[PDB]
């Protein structure tokens, strides 16, 4: 078992907003992505605008201040740090992607589900059905379900 948050109340903050989407659509996608994980664990997530936010959500491009530089449009879509203080837990999204509420460009919701999985301590899954599989693929939000493997993984960390 890798690092996990040692509390069940976890805050997040949206540092900045991609211009690709309306602001309310970014809020909604991120909120719904957290809800995917709280639906199957004892964890609760609250959005705050300053202060001690555990998970900082950031949109940035190329070299952006950590050791995980982005690569322009395509390739790496986002990355996130596992539980820990400071940069720990933070989720970074490559602004060179075109973020969407839908199937065009890169769907922010699904990518956020994957990245939050990392922010909570999950590694990649070798199961192609799992949201933690390494490669992105689109599916409608209304049809999306965590896989049994994703649920096994997150419940092994938090119950
Ligand atoms: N196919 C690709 O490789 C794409 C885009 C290609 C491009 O335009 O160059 N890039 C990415 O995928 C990069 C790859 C980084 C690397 O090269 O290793 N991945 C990263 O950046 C990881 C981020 C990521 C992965 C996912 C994901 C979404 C849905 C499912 C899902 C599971 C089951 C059923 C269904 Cl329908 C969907 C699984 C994973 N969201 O954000
Ligand atoms: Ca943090
Ligand atoms: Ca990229
Ligand atoms: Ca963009
Ligand atoms: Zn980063
Ligand atoms: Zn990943």
């Amino acid at each position: 078992m890798g690092p996990v948050w040692r509390k069940h109340y976890i805050t997040y903050r949206i540092n900045n907003y991609t211009p690709d989407m309306n602001r309310e659509d970014v809020d909604y996608a991120i909120r719904k992505a957290f809800q995917v994980w709280s639906n199957v664990t004892p964890l609760k997530f609250s959005k705050i605008n300053t202060g001690m936010a555990d998970i900082l959500v950031v949109f940035a491009r190329g070299a952006h201040g950590d050791d995980h530089a982005f690569d322009g449009k395509g390739g790496i879509l986002a990355h996130a740090f596992g539980p820990g203080s400071g940069i720990g837990g933070d989720a970074h999204f490559d602004e060179d992607e075109f973020w969407t509420t839908h199937s065009g460009g890169t769907n922010l919701f699904l990518t956020a589900v994957h990245e939050i999985g990392h922010s909570l301590g999950l590694g990649h899954s070798s199961d192609p059905k799992a949201v933690m599989f390494p490669t992105y693929k689109y599916v409608d939000i209304n049809t999306f379900r965590l896989s049994a493997d994703d649920i096994r993984g997150i419940q092994s960390l938090y119950g």
